[PDB]
């Protein structure tokens, strides 16, 4: 029958999705030896169990990546039946690729086959950064969108003649496809060179969309380039909250009327402490995805 | 010593590639038994020799690919050196992930792993539908950019003012890279929208390209459709001339047509699938050899010359 | 739950297999794009289930070949529980060695590796050209033979002391298991030889098959030219009536006109390959159906049944 | 540079192949500890090196094949630049598939992993049972026949026309390959059902061909036969002298006037006290076949 | 249910002696020689989805034991077996686990694992391994069941006068401290080639040499005597794995060692089976145990106590 | 002449003494953090063809210091690097070699030794590995040298007053016995858990406590506070990996040790750095040379003497 456990990296999202499937988090003892190394103990017996670990690879990057891997090779070797890592906010998505034959890691690539490597069966997750991380793996990747969720809090905000606009070139195809959604309305797009915007915001209400909010530097200033230009109002629109850097200093002294993120990534209390940076919850979402995985039911029936 | 095969994918251009590489293309019998059944005998030694296979994964697509594997199996039970697959044109490129867990293949991480299978040591090709698909492989992957070419024709037209646009969503990185390099230029976007059975497609144009020669750019053109379509709105817009480059020449289905049919005034390709000869009959329609290109990385290859250098 | 999918080398085949599994074949669109790339969607849930892929690598072998393989991977990717390739007739399976260390692909490795890369737990597949081609895998491979069923229709003819004969040196161990089968009766042999340019190629016939009818059994025909000059080679030493059985009809070049001009009785194949207009079109080619060994075959894998029994 | 090894299967053999390479057998330690489990150490420095190792999986066979890949295994481990497994007679050869879908091993297949899964790049043999052990490989794998020095040893018998004939139904391509050679010569087949002949025989001397002899028991019997059908004088050519059982009193107590064999596995003494029994070597072809390879040159022009 | 026993010829006695306690015949697979002494296996029953395990310790004489092993897997994978677990009481070649001053020669434990790993063994159950580590030359789940608690139990019945728990040599002090911690807390000595030197008081007192495996008994021998020359009372040896080779059966038959006490992992030769102060533990209890605790996907955990 | 060096930033300062006695400047990689804690790299030179060594231990912090190692070598594969050599001083997670009692917990050393392999190293070279056997987690050849000579050639310089050399604990009588045979084979004295109890005449001479690493020192200073207690003259710890963990520097800071003497596998923190009786050993010489003989194809089994 099926089994959660959780890191350290999503503990209350984790618990969020257990109390939907109406189970609870299993005992695993994840922590650390003196010297920082992970040290992990599965107090259950997993033995042909249907196994979902709920953990994002968010900061700290390596060592929640480490717990998760390390994770997976102790039900492994406990001879788990299947092993599912719910990965919410997949960490590393951005090094995808080898532009101009640099000589980068493609890490994206690495964590897959780290993952594949002790022994993952399935993963599942929110908005890969590319969904091409798809077939970074030989097993079933289900990456489920937040914009249902995501719209759905849009719509309720009574948008005066909404534009949606990316905040760079490399999302405007996430842009679009939240205009789509947003009642087939206009897309604008920002372009760097100075922020030149191509398409007409004046006297209009921004949805600013992107996959996640790292520093928030672009984000910012994009917005000041939209009220420049005559927007009336700013939303900033993501799924996944990094928020590093100065990212609370920078929304603080910020044009955005409100952030609104889903909870992959926990907030920091500097961001808990904004006025308005607003939370939407996918442990609904995820908890749906485990039930349906678990009874061998159609995911692609839930997009 | 550097060795270069060619299968019957692209056999031109693997004769020019071996021209400006100062050589000529290796003994290799690639046909077919009379079943249809891939045939392959490499007839010079090649043991321990810098092998490149010149082979895009156009159509047919399964026979080339097979051509392809199969010349690499080849030449590997038979101590190759070394193995670089020269895939111009990589096929199956578009399928490349599951859009909402839909249950289909991800061929193009399938062929990935195809090749690799076989002992392909490098992929060389160009202009990936998706650069991610470096991501695909565990060997070297080197994805060139044909737009230096491309760009370097737009130059010698001498345009009045004019503005770079993407015939789709997909493409808008490539547009700002080249408006960007084309004199510092501007660029605007087409957003193709069809949300109802009874309402027409539109294709909405952000930007403004009134009396201005308009740039399409693209990495490739199939059926060439919403080219074409892209191509009108532009006009019905107020835009002077059309021109339309991309970089690899598919051409499937009605493409000739569609094309002859347009308001197009020039479409530029370059040659990593040799054109139909439906296409070849349309007079403005024009080709450019990526020959220089591909002869100077597979040169950078073998000398183990820096790759980042050629951007 | 067992499902059956087919692609679009064997369909009618297919049909057959699930009318005698009391089923229907599953939801699978199998076509093309516009370009010629495979398209695979399957269009019902498969999670956990026993799926069967009903296909043949029959011509044209790669387009089928890669149906096939990039069939497995949707399913694998939509978490099939088990898949099974019921390949009746497997293509490339005469390129199995290298002879001499010619530089030639062992491509039935290298498919059998494909099928392995995207995930096939079982292989099922009729008269292998080669049975070891069961150790070119990892998983299991049940080789099942068309000879009963070949058989059971020789039985059918009541022939004057008929002999068996292998049109060549590689059917001699099929030809006398059918020879012990038929009757217990005798066995020829066919040795081909042409040692020379200047003279023609003989086929000897070791054995009597003077005032005796013939039966002459292979896995395959191809072009069926060593089959018509076997036939000759027969009646010029004296047979009465020239039969000719196999499981695989390939009938590939100009196999239909070398048949009609032949001194052949008649031709019975079994349906692992469907049959060209121009083979449907003579008089004397005849055909037997698998359906019922390969659906019990398939019955007996998903009810984890004894395969060894079905021999 | 080129280096050559041997264990203790075929040790003789490949001192005459080292001589005619005009080189030595390397100093390797191949033995046993107390308790029976192979003992090896490479008592040279094998870095970046063209290594040999001669050996083939002959009696005993388990014991042989062992010291062959963990000999493989410590040169590997020791950074050897290219490893080639020369294995003049390739043990479990006969266990290539699975008639009738029988639960049995393809223990052929199994052989050809584990030496791949130690690192050998390429493996070296003589007359395979079958051919298609090429493809149980993914390194290249070269095949060569002895037919070549079986036939000049044959052509030197002037021979009163020649019938050539397979002892059993399974060998009759190797036999026909045979009789092509011998001057275009006939064949003639043996069908147990009491042993038919199928073929003219009466008079004619009879050259019984195989790739092995085992027990030489078939092999007698089909010599008796075909005496009993008339047939002059009766050799019997093979590559592969296994002799297992009783084959020294088989052939002894037999009708055949002759057995030749080569060198791909030692002659017991009781095999060596017959006076019919001779010997031809291949270490001519399988030092010429190793030096074309380490010289990098065409294999396929020397078959 | 879905559970079948298949044995080669390593263990015949102990596979017996397991499937009795699980009121289950052993498979019918024909395990022999081919007359060129090749290995032949032949599976003659249906195992398709089947959870099998095989019972073959990798023990003299190894290299035919381990091919028996490897090649029963292979067949049984072709003929679809659900999962195969390889039970190797003891694993030979385990010994061969590192290469010290990086000497060339093989890791020959490793390419074992890796064998084993590549014919499709979805698990290994064995005893008391050579080094603990060789878990980690496989990516299997590994069992690595320790002997010490039946060893114990038949200490703790001879009654002991005062009893000392004793290393052979430097390189078994920790299992013997571990054994002197269990056997009511009792005193330790160890042995050191310095001649042999006894650390310790062994004067008037039972000794009980303990270590994982005997081989030849030459170390064993001149630590019994070392032993009895330092006063001490009777002499035991306590070991899991009776390898016995060489010159053993002398070696034992000559000691002063009052009992040699091996579990059933290696078959013994008929020669050490006659002598008088050589007794036999069977760990067919605790195998049979950890076979039915997998078969029903209990915890394993609980093995050890 | 084909060869470059790198280095992340678990040992800059080890790996900048090894590249000074090969006369080689780093090569330039650009190993940082983008603004979220993910690793960055970039290879800012051709590398094609070329023998790479790249020198990083996965000490603390051990995660991200292990990730920079794997992407380096992946951005090194992908940048067509002719061979990939790890030379890890300090293998970090090698103490989680094993399933004590089939504990459901990782087998991280193995996890690792797999991540490295799938990145595309083709050999470890690595210095005092916890267990031996780790040398058995890869495919590829590992060399495992050891500290040991330099750690001798220190203690034979302090001229001191009949050395008994001691194991801090049960687990490291091994080497302590393999140090004393080689220090002018002197005597051995045993620490045991019963309080400590010596086993052994340590009264009036100098002690050598001596094990692979130091942690938190916890038990180190207790065994050090044991031997005075029973008479011994000056107590020296000698180890080769400084791990230093959670209270170390205070243990060893109110320790009766009168030195601590370790390698550079480790960088030491600044307080640690400050203490008067502890001090450093280089050996940067040792993998200098050690990399020089991979370089050219020289033996490896030479480095060990
Ligand atoms: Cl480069
Ligand atoms: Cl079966
Ligand atoms: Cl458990
Ligand atoms: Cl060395």
């Amino acid at each position: 029958d099926m089994k959660l456990f959780a890191g350290n990296a999503t503990p209350e999202l984790a618990q969020r999705i257990a109390n939907r499937l109406y189970t609870s988090l299993g005992d695993a003892a994840v922590g650390r030896f003196s010297d920082g190394e992970v040290s992990v103990q599965i107090n259950e017996n997993v033995r042909g169990g249907d196994i979902f670990i709920i953990q994002s690879t968010c900061a700290p990057t390596n060592d929640n990546l480490m717990e998760l891997v390390v994770m997976v090779d102790a039900l492994r070797r406990a001879s788990a039946g299947r092993i599912t890592a719910v990965i919410p906010y997949f960490g590393y998505a951005r090094q995808d690729r080898r532009v101009r034959s640099a000589r980068v890691p493609i890490t994206a690539k690495v964590v897959a086959d780290f993952l594949s490597s002790v022994g993952v069966d399935r993963v599942l997750t929110v908005d890969l950064h590319a969904e091409q991380i798809q077939g970074f793996f030989d097993v079933p990747v289900d990456n489920v969108f937040g914009s249902p969720i995501l719209l759905e809090d849009m719509l309720q905000l009574n948008l005066d003649n909404p534009i949606v606009v990316s905040p760079d070139i490399g999302g405007v195809v996430r842009a679009r496809a939240i205009a789509k959604l947003l009642n087939d309305t206009d897309m604008a797009i920002i372009d760097k060179r100075v922020m030149h915007i191509i398409g007409d915001v004046a006297g209009r209400d921004c949805v600013l969309v992107d996959d996640m909010i790292d520093t928030g530097g672009t984000l910012c200033k994009a917005a000041e380039a939209l009220k420049e230009r005559g927007a009336k109002r700013v939303f900033a629109y993501a799924t996944h909250p990094i928020f590093s850097g100065n990212a609370a200093n920078n929304l603080r002294n910020s044009v955005i009327d409100e952030v609104v993120v889903c909870d992959t990534i926990p907030l920091s209390d500097e961001i808990k402490s904004l006025p308005n940076v607003r939370t939407l919850t996918l442990s609904g979402m995820l908890a749906e995805a485990i039930r349906r995985i678990s009874n061998e039911e159609s995911i692609s029936a839930m997009f």
